[PDB]
């Protein structure tokens, strides 16, 4: 009789987090990380011996430091997933460095160098989403790793170029965001606080929602980024929805069954010509909270990404 | 003495106006318009004349409402650059549709259009500065209008990717801007007060000055966008400044003599290699302000530019 069971009736919860402590309490279907919560999960005492067996491991690779660096750093964040897969029964998302997500060419081939250390290490790639930025070269790139058999998690989703260009892109799943864009909006309007309806993170993902299924796109719906319950709530019946520990401590602790509130009903139309790159970008720099947000999203994971390498460094 | 006379044995003065009476009082060497200035320019009664001749023109040109409004809206932009050519010994610079700002061959296109309508009117090409947003399309757009005899203006020029990629083009001319940058940062800092030294718009262009000459570049660097006239005043010695009108009697009735405060002495450096468009993308979105005010600046053009087509299709 507690919220987390009743959203569980409608969408597949998934938790946002690195902390296999959070695995073991809530049992979620999928788990997703990122930069910052490899970061984050670094600092736990008890996955030092993770840090030191992908420190280990680069050295068997190399003489190199710049190349150790490289090869921990990515090792370490392939370790925290490989941990999750024994706890989860679907996915694991694992982010490609941030600072590549200009670059299709680099994109493509660290997805790939990824997917290697994770079938190396005994899992396919139906466990594994590889998580892009999706910038049009993040997108791009999504585009041929889908291609060769690579399933891809197109995040810091903001604006509806974003979304029509990651469906058309035929991606496995998008991760569009909601906390970050109530953020934007209380900093950048006049309007400081929002019911649940009125969050235009949750009006974002449902109209994503909407878009996806009149369209009949299979790519997979997973709402992301939560500043409060409520948000969540509103978006029960969404495919999927990532969800940070607090907010899944919270649901857990909240008594009263909940409602489906995000469904498709009409029918389905046919698709149009697909979005070119100069109407992507056109249409996505029109959406100013977008615009900063993207770039933003990027900026802070590759800073995780060099604090991450200093940790490692360090250890050399 | 008075500060712009000071200023005029240092630096070129260009009026940032579509008004005629500007050119007659302040004599400068060039002028400059954009899509916000034709709108302004085209509501002052008197100029109802060129209005009148570019809708005329444009049904000359063809039988159609949607190719007439921007006929019309195009040859109005030439005649209020036609009129002040009359009045002003150096360059005009008209700004192509904002609209087309992502799109490289539609902004070559564009471009070529104009140039053909000011050819057809009896000016040649060394009077013209065709105006284009410095995103990489409208980089990659002037790199090619150049070398087929066009000479470009890049504008809305807020990193320092920008304005590396438009020298490394082979671009005529620079508008790097000061005061919307000075805009951005008192809004988004505490500080919003600055010493002219300490401006964040006046060390932009500065740097991007140093950057040019220690480099050997050829590319016109013309600040642009100005709030106060202590910015002006420490630009001093810039190739090219566009002073709006209020500004340019601000500095008429100042007295006293300025001394120049921007110049290169150095050993001139070797290039690097040309920066790369992943590269481009990655460093113009580590500064905030730029990603915000480029797609910012395009957007309100954008919309300059749809007024502009109301303005047309109601008199057609």
């Amino acid at each position: 009789t507690d919220k987390l069971t009743s959203l569980r009736q409608y969408t597949t919860v998934v938790a946002d987090t690195g902390d296999i402590a959070a695995m073991k309490l809530y049992q979620p279907q999928d788990a997703t990380t990122n930069p910052s919560l490899i970061l984050n999960a670094a600092q736990i005492p008890e996955y030092r011996k993770l840090i030191d067996d992908a420190v280990a491991w680069a050295k068997q690779q190399s003489n190199d430091r710049a190349q150790q660096i490289v090869d921990a750093t990515d090792k370490l964040a392939v370790n925290i997933g490989l941990e999750i897969l024994k706890l989860v029964p679907g996915r694991i998302s694992t982010e490609v460095d941030a600072r590549l997500s200009y670059d299709t060419e680099a994109s493509i081939a660290k997805a790939k160098r990824l997917i290697k250390l994770y079938n190396d290490a005994g899992i396919s790639n139906d466990r594994i989403l590889i998580k892009l930025a999706s910038t049009w070269q993040g997108i791009r790139a999504a585009e041929q790793l889908e291609k060769e058999g690579i399933n891809c998690n197109l995040t810091l989703l903001f604006s509806f170029a974003q979304a029509r260009a990651c469906a058309e892109a035929g991606v496995f799943l998008i991760s569009p965001y909601v906390g970050r864009i109530l953020d934007w909006y209380k900093a950048n309007t006049d309007k400081k606080e929002y019911a649940p309806a009125e969050d235009p993170g949750v009006v974002s993902v449902s109209e994503i929602y909407q878009y996806y299924k009149e369209h009949g796109y299979e790519t997979v719906v997973m709402g992301a980024s939560f500043r409060n319950i409520g948000e969540i709530l509103e978006l029960a019946g969404c495919d999927r929805l990532t969800i940070a520990p607090t907010l899944l401590k919270e649901l857990a602790e909240s008594e009263g069954a909940i409602e489906r509130k995000l469904s498709y009903t009409g029918e389905v139309k046919a698709r149009p010509a697909r979005i070119t790159e100069s109407e992507f970008l056109w249409q996505h720099n029109q959406d100013p909270m977008a615009v900063d947000k993207l770039a933003e999203g990027i900026r802070k994971f590759a800073i995780d990404q060099e604090k991450l390498e200093k940790m490692i460094g360090d250890l050399l």
